[PDB]
């Protein structure tokens, strides 16, 4: 495909010229080079242009949604730090690829003897008949939190954008590794929706948060155990950012203040508020 | 059928010059009379010939994309050591029978209490209704990872070369022999993945590789135990190409110096980066 | 219900205020009272006001479009001629309900005894399987001219919103009053394509403008013969716009000029340009 | 979308030179600016360039088949002339936009007691379940002659890439104006198969071409009368390309030269060499 070189020269001299156009805010918004560069490398990773074309897009559309809120003389310059309020959260990393986003996937935290532990919830959406395949050594409690993460989405399809009919017209199969180690407890709820749901979608779920939390029927996110130990394998582990029940405020004294603060908490009540939080506005895949 | 030494005649006065005047070549490639027999013998199985001119087809068209590439002098002559450059992998392999690619098995590796083993997966894929079978006394583990593996080629039947309505016109039958001696653990996933998509894709998996490496549902290859035990009994089976997670280096210069570098250890950190290994392009049966 | 003042007055105070906050263009626009007036009289048919208020909802958002296109500073004051450019031909006439936009029905110029008539072509759309019945005394010509017009629609469902699955879910039944009269002739085939779609979409079909001309399966809109006999029928009718096939200009000249001056002609080539012309953008009734 | 003269420049700045490299043909052939906005005008109709990337790369590619074919000295500039040589037929002419290529229309020949005139037949296939309608005042003989075009077609589903099972999933009608005028005759037949099997196969028509010639349901092309006057309507109409039956190349004797002065005139046996040359190779429109 194009160099990067390449893409640079084919942004400036056309694409966003034309979709600033298309916008109707020419003459208003401009990039800047190193603007496009960053939309390059962490919005898009292709072969040809045709994905770059649809963030500057996207650049120039909320471009005439601020223009809404308050409009100017001249020009509104955009840089590369100014990039995330135009698209969001950056899709790609190239020098950190397992902390960037990803579809069927979501980061959980898990109590053990030893420590603290990191659980990966993998969920993969494929066609079929509406069957649930649970792998990975998983308990009864589990699996039972699995059901409910279900359950809620199958009871809220509208509001996170899920097809109207996958509940007989997809098979999913939600799998934790290590595939020999044992699992059980209800703490990775709102973790496991949050997979699901991003499986559903074809919506990638952000892998630099990792949660925590009892999900139920109505979407309530309950409290859980071992909040010291699991919040430290969060930090010895490179994140920093977690989500955490409402609830469980009061156990946050047991950390030692110095690793507190390296974390951003986000308190949560609703699974709605996580799936926000947790999940990109656009899709990156087909339905099916 | 015929004798090889008129499968070496048709092939010369017929076969091969009509597929080199059909690629547009003719003039600027031959073959030798070793590399025919080559052909006949390592890449076709049959009493007719039609293998044979399909097979020429190729050698011819992979002349033309050489050609495409660069123009020459005169006629470049292919002889049979050049034959894998234009046909790949050896389909078949008579006078070594047992370690030829084959429709439906991956060779596992496994560790055993009194020393490494050799695992061969068998998958058999039958017209049904989506029904799975797994045999050979699998504990539940084993079998979570065949669950895991045949979820991951369910979620690319487009880039396998799968059909797309496997999933419910299509009973599979996966079996690790021997019969009672029962076997557990999560170090087969891509062996288990490789048998699984050969057999449905109808493309031959690769038997002088020996594989071992768990699966996750997305598709990473993870670490695995046992790897000196079991790469003992890759070379003492004989096996020397071996494949291995990525993860898994670090206890590579553990065991013996010249039992590390008699081997050709290829180092993956993703099932699709198996199944290309192992998997001949072209497949050689119907659905 | 409600009186037009009673009407007025919540538009006024609460409806045009929340619409327009919504809009994001508080303070840009505003809508006289006879603005106001119009928009009940002339796009809504209710007792209640919240037809009034998806109205509103639609000229602050095309009030959002302006701002798009140019900003102003200060206020905007959308009167009663303005409204519809913001909101289109008007949907209703409650002075004199026979000539207002009606859902299937649309008024062609075609043969009846006397010759170059205006006539009627009422269509239902109900529950059914794919039957179609013609009656009101066709010929042959005007039977197939109706087999014509429904299957250039059966072929382009996505490109004028109508149900994908039509054509055995729904019967049609193609009506042309009055029915002790003979009908026949090519002409009317664009008034049936109308009447058609108007009655599948639940799109209401203007009816002060009458229509003339043979449509055809790909959808050319053809030539007719008469076109005096039928512009004069339309005149004496007190119809005062005209569709016109393309290839029929030069027939204008067989009429005085006191008659082609009271007519406001449009010249068609596709039936894809008949639709857009006839039909409202908004569907008027409930689906089938 | 874009102007022009700007779909001009980001071709040969960036497609042209990317769709010769992935050729492989970097250095062999180029293109002059006349020649490609050919391509843009009468190849393709869009806002972006993804048409104009996919037809660069078919002058790269059928420029890769003639280089195997055989080979040049230098570099080959493709003129504007020669690019029906790289890519068929034009799909478009802005300039005269009614003779262009359309999905289930087809330009027939007819006779008349006054003169010689054309006839449109136009076919449109919809979802449905097997019905045929036959509008346009059709008299029986011309009923019967689309109900042998039909059935030939039911036939041969796989020779002209038409879905299998459409003599059941849909409803054909066929549709001849002008709507008044009666029509009658066995002569338009292999006018209809055109346009019924470009309505099925999605593949446009070209309309540059009007035919003339009775079919049967094996598929022979049978000869028929009026060719005089019918050849005249061609000319009347601005028709310069016709179809006629082999059988009637002894009508074209009698024929003034003045007659067949300005036609293209292929003459055909089986009512398959028709639409090889009506039907363009790739469909427009989805199913």
């Amino acid at each position: 495909g194009y160099t990067n070189m390449e893409k640079q020269a084919i942004a400036r001299q056309y694409l966003w010229p034309k979709q600033v156009r298309e916008s109707g805010m020419e003459g208003r918004i401009e990039v800047t080079d190193a603007a496009i560069l960053r939309v390059i490398s962490e919005y898009t990773r292709e072969a040809g242009v045709r994905g770059l074309e649809r963030e500057l897009g996207k650049i120039a559309r909320k471009g005439a949604k601020f223009w809404l809120e308050g409009a100017w003389e001249g020009l509104r310059t955009i840089d590369a730090s100014d990039i995330p309020t135009y698209l969001g959260i950056p899709r790609y990393r190239p020098d950190k690829a397992e902390t960037e986003p990803q579809v069927g996937t979501a980061q959980g935290l898990a109590w053990t003897p030893v420590g603290g532990t990191l659980l990966t919830i993998e969920v993969a959406a494929v066609p079929g008949s509406g069957k649930l395949s649970l792998t990975g050594q998983l308990g009864e409690v589990m699996k039972e939190s699995a059901q409910a993460a279900l359950t809620y989405l199958r009871a809220h399809t509208q509001d996170y954008g899920l097809p109207e009919d996958f509940y007989n017209k997809v098979d999913l199969h939600v799998h934790v590794p290590d595939g020999a180690t044992p699992k059980d407890g209800p703490s990775a709820g709102i973790t496991m929706a949050t997979a699901i749901a991003s499986a559903l979608s074809r919506r990638p779920a952000r892998m630099d948060i990792a949660m925590t939390g009892e999900v139920s029927l109505r979407g309530k996110v309950m409290p859980i155990g071992g909040v010291k130990e699991k919040l430290l394998a969060a930090h010895q582990a490179g994140i920093h950012k977690i989500v955490l029940p409402k609830d469980n405020e009061a156990q946050l004294e047991e950390l030692p203040k110095e690793v507190l603060e390296g974390l951003e908490i986000k308190l949560v009540e609703d699974v709605g508020e996580v799936l926000e939080y947790l999940l990109l506005p656009e899709p990156t895949m087909p339905p099916v």
